[PDB]
């Protein structure tokens, strides 16, 4: 198993990739993780205060998170298939994305897009192909 | 690998189990699925109309969904951890449960539940323990 981690700090962007696991985490209080194999691919790309990415990937899946400010993004390709979650936040509006690509999962694609002000979550689960997109705006 | 899948018909409780994959569905609209291996487990349980559970496991993970009504409850258990999500909705409210355990989590733990009127959702994700409960009410 591949593992990548970044952890934003102030006025930085971190870069970590270990094989096909890629984190990158901009400024203070953004996190970027993954798990990945050879065959596999796991991009987390986290951006600002409270910005948590995670992505998961197993056998050939790819696994694609984008979390910006208040938001957390987790994409989880297990064994196959295209899980991508993109979470944009703002202060006290938080923004959830989920996405997984599984095979014991019903339908071949499942997609949320989510937007709204307050709190918005987004989650899909899907065969081949999960995406998620969610914006939590000012209440 | 192994899979199953459980899709309830009227007054019937359906069971699914190969290998250490457990699905049980009750009553028509329901469906429970799951994939799991030798060495970890998943039981996934689906009760009423609009009801989804979907247990994904691999290595030493244990995952478990239960989704009553309008439900939807996933875990997965990627690799390790215990994965449980319980989620009950009710006509014209959603409950949407949604848990992950993966060595790419930041927390050990992570704990999240969820109860109002009109659709709720809770995700979590975690190293060794995620757990959700949802429980969606008339609005």
């Amino acid at each position: 198993m591949y593992s990548c981690r970044a952890v934003g700090v102030d006025a930085s962007t971190v870069t970590d990739v270990q094989g096909t696991c890629h984190a990158k985490a901009t400024g203070p209080g953004a996190v970027a993780s993954g798990t990945s194999v050879d065959g596999s691919t796991s991009t987390a790309t986290a951006t600002g205060s409270g910005a948590t990415a995670t992505s998961t990937s197993t056998g050939t899946g790819t696994a694609t998170t984008t979390a910006t400010s208040n938001a957390a993004a987790t994409s989880n390709a297990i064994g196959q298939g295209t899980a991508t979650s993109t979470a944009t936040g703002t202060a006290a509006a938080r923004a959830i994305g989920s996405s997984t690509t599984s095979a014991s999962a019903t339908e071949p694609t499942q997609t949320k897009t989510v937007s709204g002000p307050g709190a918005q979550t987004a989650t899909a689960i899907a065969i081949d192909t999960a995406t998620t997109t969610v914006t939590a705006s000012l209440e």
